[PDB]
């Protein structure tokens, strides 16, 4: 059927970063106020959820990409996607 | 089995929920003071949301995709209109 | 793969991710100190999730999905409770 998407924003411009998972892949197309791009997050998943908060000035974003019963939390922390700690347990 | 996505804003709060189904999308509604249908209603088989305030104004930005085609569809406080976002996919 | 949906709040932050696996919707919980499994657990193949702060109070809205059905349920400091949410007039 359809590609599963997922959305978050901040600030007033706004800042929108909108995920696909697509065939077993996750990427990310990005709004900061003048015209849509490609991020830089990409990696594997299904199914795609997304958070965020701001700290001030800087952007904080969770992404938890699924692939089977599998969910692996990716973290935007100012400069780069980390993994994050999250499991199923 | 149909598909949603939610958003709110403020304190009341305002809630928006929108639910794919067979194809069709459209948005229940709650702003303190019971459930209704809002203004939204566009296709899709999939949907995800986000939302930001400029004041008291809220804007909404909801992604509508049926197979790997997603559509974005704009509140700005005056109706829902397309929205430049594309991604290849 | 499994379905999920995320919410935060603060500046910690808090954060809870909802998972749907095999028709069961359950939550993992994130307050700054490490990853537990939350109290939420309700039947769902399809979840989205939103959530509000009144004072320091968090309130928690998941729209659960089966087949054509979605149940709204709600943390509102008590205990997860029934939403008065339907889905169409
Ligand atoms: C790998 C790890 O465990 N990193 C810790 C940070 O935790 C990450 O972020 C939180 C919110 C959850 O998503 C975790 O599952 C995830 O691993 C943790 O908190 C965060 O640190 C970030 C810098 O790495 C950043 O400062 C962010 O503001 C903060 O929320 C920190 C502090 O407890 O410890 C890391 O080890
Ligand atoms: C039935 C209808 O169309 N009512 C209008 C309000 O529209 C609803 O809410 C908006 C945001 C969309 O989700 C619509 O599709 C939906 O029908 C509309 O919205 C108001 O937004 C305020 C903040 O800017 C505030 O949250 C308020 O609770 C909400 O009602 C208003 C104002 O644009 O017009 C009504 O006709
Ligand atoms: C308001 C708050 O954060 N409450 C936390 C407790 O509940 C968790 O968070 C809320 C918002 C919901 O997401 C719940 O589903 C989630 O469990 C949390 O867990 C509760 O503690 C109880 C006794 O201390 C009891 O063990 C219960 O089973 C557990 O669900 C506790 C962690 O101990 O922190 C509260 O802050």
């Amino acid at each position: 059927s359809s590609v599963q998407t997922a959305a978050t924003s901040w600030g007033t411009v706004p800042s929108i970063r909108v995920y696909t998972a697509n065939n077993g892949k996750i990427t990310e197309r990005c709004w900061d106020g003048k015209g849509w791009y490609t991020g830089a997050f990409n990696e594997p998943g299904d199914n795609v959820s997304v958070t965020s908060w701001l700290v001030g000035s800087a952007i904080h974003i969770r992404v938890y990409a699924s692939t089977g019963t599998t969910t692996t939390e990716w973290c935007w922390d100012g400069n780069g996607w980390t993994k994050g700690a999250y499991t199923a347990t």
